């Protein structure tokens, strides 16, 4: 059930199936606060990392090939999600992140050691390392395949779900909503294409923010000088992780101490997370609000059933809610660096990871769940549009303003259209045929499609 | 490996098919229910049973059998059978369905047949329950846990405020040197922070355990006891010792709205500010030792102040979460706040956090911190600051030359009076030492 | 136009130099303290005085030129001659010198010379007077001010309540139908929001009013008199009537923190929330009326306009609050610098909520009207209602009505009879006790 | 003192509509700014210039507007805009206040126009408001932020060439650690600055979306096909603002204001990065006793005056960011009615960090100096430079050396001396602590 493991204190107890040794035991007893520890990402990206130093390491003639080609072996399980759990540490730990990185040189250490090779954690796996470039590479690394590998993607879906109901419902006439008071006619798919410009803009905030985001601390060292590293560790390190990952927003920082005294890009990449969750507020709202009733609320579409509730919208509002407080906890973090080093790194990742795959996965199940099997209730929403007061103006050229509103007040108090009121006023003659009226009264027209 | 359902559920799982429909359709933060409230929800449950066999309207064999099922969730035994993400349908239904399940599974392994809704969740609804687990969890996560953390920080507080109430050192106003503080005064500034924090708490409390339970599905309490709800929270605070749970003033407000969760969220958002000062003061105080103010030493757990930097981070997530749980709260509508199991996720972890680091800050940072005294009291010694109660004597003039050649020669202001030959008729050794006396013009009490 | 100082100052202005230095070192937002703030420096000023006259440390000369200079002040006579940033040293030292100026220049006009720093600011330092005036200001805003627009406020929610007792209408839960509920049940719960917000706002006050001045430059009272800051506060309670006023319980806590600015704004951040869902409820109620629920029509000033002034102030005090909170946190050692700007938003939050919920209340609550009618016949249509019918028809000819009724638009009662369930099962008597919507509502 | 029309103060350009609203919405005592009351004023000269080239309006009228219009873009009129910022939340009061305003100013002219018929010609209460905002917003960043900032970068990056050679120790968790020099820190500064125009920049082609052509729901109802094109590039000729666009999507543009939120995003990750600078401009400067006593901050000891105003400055931009997202979020259907709101802390956020940011620039960055003797002896004094001596003197010997050199607050040069320790020349190369900063 248990193992020990020593250190010069003396002895601390692992569970059997712990690659972690001594050191990352005794951070986990140091730090039971949350009982929460690094997400896949996070481990994933440490192992990338890892296995790019060991590479480079081994390039320039620094480490032996068998401890070189033990590490790769070692980081490419963690980085394939192989050893999940042997990452317990806190996120709330030392603001470096050094706890996780020197949890990250243990495991691989336990690996290598499983297959006859010995590696020491420090001198070979966080060899031209140092305790404060490693975490927030890593970070920025998972934040950076978020945005590219998962959350554009995700989006996309969801634009896609949103366009292909603004082309759906192009002639889906109903009246317009301004303080939530009846307006002049717009088209269901006008709305829908309003809300899929708003995952495109989504989509382009993203993409604007990773020159920044893709910025890797690596080679800079303790203090962003690269002091006990190679000169060109930095650039290597970053060519070795784009050639394997793909990501080609991966670049060296440009400028070292600012990629380590500061974490500007992560704050800078909540924002246009905040505004997405701003953006897929208004979205949901509105949707929930369009199936809301039937006989007390709008009754305009039906939501698919996964008293049919919105469950998805809510889903999507409190994710949300979620990103808007996550994006006030990183900027916090953000603001509070000191001199040489920001030590909020691990909350600001936990946060800024957490806003990416919340986003990702509510945007996808949003769409496909929700979006995708939406139905319109046309004759419903064609019958308001033409029952509707504001639509009286064309008629004041050929019944004059007095007579118009007199057509409104009286179709509102029958519950007619427009076009039943001006016939049952007897209307229709000379000065106004049946024709004229239909063209006059055209709520498709008026909407501008 | 698997049974199916009337889907396909894990063979070692408790819970059912609307469990299992709602782990298929919320795949989103793979993150489901905390301890406290799988617990709270083993509470509540327990309780409703105890009413509805009381009032006769459930069968003894059926209530015994969800109190016993509802006591061994409550304990925390079934933690692993409460699968469904937060981010569920706004009103928390999946979980509170989550909880008849598992109870009605626990029971079947003992022999009862029990219907997850007409037994398990009778007199109650899909609305009126998981906020009233939630207020459970926040009102015993604030008295049972929290303020006993926050006092034991006190206690460590007024301990060093005692013990350095005569360590005199230089204040520092805009990071600037100033007039005489003692290293206790302001310790007990920290401690009246942290004190002033239980008084946060314990204000919210008569809002905080406010119940929504017998309210069912608008706040009416249609399809319920006329006396369910202050039946249920007697059973509550009998059983649980917990005074401050009561029902709702206003059960609509209770159901429309989560404004108590917000409230108690800015007493915890306040202790954050409180820990941000007293954590940053302390790993400045602790700073360098050579190129820093070098006042104290922090225990060892290079020695980083590791405690203070996991407070400002925990601190930093209790504002964030402050801003997630203020959102929902906004955006209720009509009859039912439906942002509950967000609110829920954020106000407990705020109160776990506090808690935990809180503990921890106390122990094993407050506790065994040391202060370099006679550095301190050298540097107070040594300041210009303290030149003006000489200005009776040798005048502004002479007091700014003392000041000025005290800094450049590296001097106490004493000495530095000494060496310009001003001891004498106009200004007697024990004059000068009652005039420069730095505790004395701290006013330690 | 001008006159020249030992720096160029306005010829009207009744600053002087350090006020002057400080305009030209601060364009910054444009925007200086207002009246509130302005009014409690006065306040403090005058109890100072009075205080140190009393102790035997100012001649009364002076200290009556002080008190009659400083009542002026408080009284507004000179609004206009604060002309400081807001956004300066973070102190509050500049605003302190500025009124230690204006009360010099004022009592030269009369004949009498004063000291700024020497008599104005005797017994006082640079940074326990400006959070003094600060906590008086907010404990004033909070006392005189918001607690009667929020009593004002929860009364006209409360008259609707009773009103509208027996106004029954279909609940909405996730913005689905509901069971019924009653209009006045809804404005019960509104008007508790409104209850909870004026407790919450009262209990906050025993560490709002807890005033820094004694504690002088670094909160241990140096060169000011061991009873100065209890005589300040027994003069301000006795003149101003505010009883909340109190020293504070730690004077260190009273100058390095701003903690009970922080806790007062979490009050108020929480009654901008409890706003947002009224105004939202409201707006939504009178929305349409074609496309929208028109359950009630609002007062034409028909656009929801104050719902929407409501919902843009909580959102300003929502913003506030982070600034303040923000401000809070980021005090150092003997003193937190934040105290200007976490003065402008605590005392503009205030202000926002007092000046919207006496709005919100006699412009917008006071002449709701409901459409009666048209929200009964919806709460009878509903197939919520069918639950009653169950152990007369079963629930199988229950969920048969229900269906029927919604395509036909008619209500359940209708539907019954039009379906020939009238007979020796159920009478008509019998029908319409199960279907009583009002009963359902179980109104008090 | 007062006209009849309601009572309307004789001297005021408003009429009637203004009035009312002035009476409607007492709330915080504060109306537009002079930079929105510029942007209502530009609008109208537009739409007045466009009306007029479609043949809609007639020569006299559009002439009457178009001058009119001048004058409240020149800040002419900045008094006669009372309304309440707290108002119907599509900005409608303040469309109809500067409609009235022009309609008053054209009849002292001798020009009678309707404030409705006339000067709100083609447009609505809708899609006018969002446009002056997104005008004034787009001026704010272009003309004034980003200008304020290079200003900042500039003296920045000049402290970081000046002190390029002054060598420091470094701090991670407020330790002691390896050196590293002024000029490296200062360079960190300005990049986080250089980054922050970067940032404003990259909102642009969203942030100058105009709404202008879209009427009441977005349609474009009641308007030529072709007005907001028209309008744009009318106002893109006489601004010289290439970035004012006609929306992707007029639907968006309305229901929506995501461009302020996603603008106010880069104003506050600013005030994140102005937040550190400051701080640690205040701390570098901080005692000189009690404190780092690194540099000296100019005289306005000195206390930390401007990175109080900075780091002030910074919060409420933080807090004004939370309020803009809060109205950002909750639009309903064809319209976002937190517009006032919104536009109000967006333009405070602008104009705050603009005036700050050229401040702390020219009257703080500017004339810092630099403790460098101070500075160098720390570093040289550390025990974080022993670590070159073990290949000489051995770890155990080296660790002596940091413990005897802290006890006796001397240089490790001078405890390797006086221990009677390895050439001196060697000893030089070993403990270079600017070599060891790796300065380029």
């Amino acid at each position: 059930n248990y193992r020990i493991e020593h250190d010069t204190m003396g002895e601390v107890r692992v569970p059997a199936k712990a690659l972690w040794r001594a050191q990352t035991q005794r951070a986990v007893e140091n730090f039971p606060i949350s009982g929460r520890g690094l997400e896949r990402t996070q481990i994933r990206a440490l192992g990338l990392l890892k296995g790019a130093c060991a590479q480079v390491n081994s390039d320039l003639g620094l480490l032996a090939p068998e401890k070189a080609d033990a590490i790769i072996a070692a980081a490419a399980e963690i980085a394939d999600g192989q050893h999940d759990d042997q990452f317990p540490i806190d996120v709330f730990q030392t603001g470096s992140g050094t706890s996780s990185n020197m949890n990250t040189n243990e495991v691989i250490a336990s690996i290598a050691a499983k297959g006859g090779v010995t590696l020491h954690p420090n001198d070979d796996v966080n060899m031209s390392q140092s305790s404060n470039d490693t975490f927030p590479t890593a970070t920025h690394i998972a934040a950076t395949e978020a945005a590219v590998a998962h959350l554009i993607p995700a989006l996309q879906q969801l634009h896609d779900a949103l366009a292909a109901k603004a082309l759906d419902w192009h002639t889906v006439v109903k009246s317009g909503r301004t303080h939530l008071m009846d307006a002049v006619p717009v088209t269901l798919g006008q709305e829908f294409s309003g809300y899929a410009r708003q995952i495109e803009a989504g989509i382009e905030r993203v993409r604007a923010c990773l020159p920044r985001l893709g910025e890797l601390a690596i080679g800079g060292t303790a203090v962003g000088t690269g002091l006990n590293a190679p000169d060109d560790f930095g650039v290597r390190v970053v060519a070795v992780l784009v050639a394997q990952t793909g990501l080609s927003e991966l670049r060296t920082a440009a400028n070292s101490f600012e990629a380590q005294a500061a974490r500007d890009g992560l704050v800078e990449a909540s924002g246009a997370l905040r505004t997405i969750a701003v953006s897929l507020t208004k979205i949901a709202n509105d949707i929930r609000w369009m199936g809301s009733g039937p006989l007390t609320g709008l009754a305009e579409i039906q939501l698919p059933d996964l008293k049919v509730n919105p469950v998805l919208p809510e889903a999507v509002t409190q994710v949300a809610a979620q990103v808007i407080g996550n994006d006030a906890a990183i900027a916090w973090g953000g603001a509070n660096g000191a001199f040489e080093l920001n030590v909020y790194i691990p909350m600001m990742a936990r946060n800024i990871l957490e806003s990416f795959k919340l986003l990702t996965n509510v945007s996808r199940l949003f769409a496909q769940r929700c979006i995708a099997g939406l139905t319109a209730n046309v004759e419903h929403l064609r019958r308001l549009a033409e029952s509707s007061p504001s639509i009286v103006t064309p008629l004041n050229s050929a019944i004059g303003y007095e007579e118009a509103a007199a057509v409104a007040k009286q179709a509102l108090k029958e519950r007619k259209t427009i076009r039943q009121t001006v016939i049952d006023r007897g209307l229709i003659g000379d000065r106004l045929s049946i024709e004229d009226l239909d063209r006059r009264l055209d709520v498709l027209a008026m909407a501008k499609a």
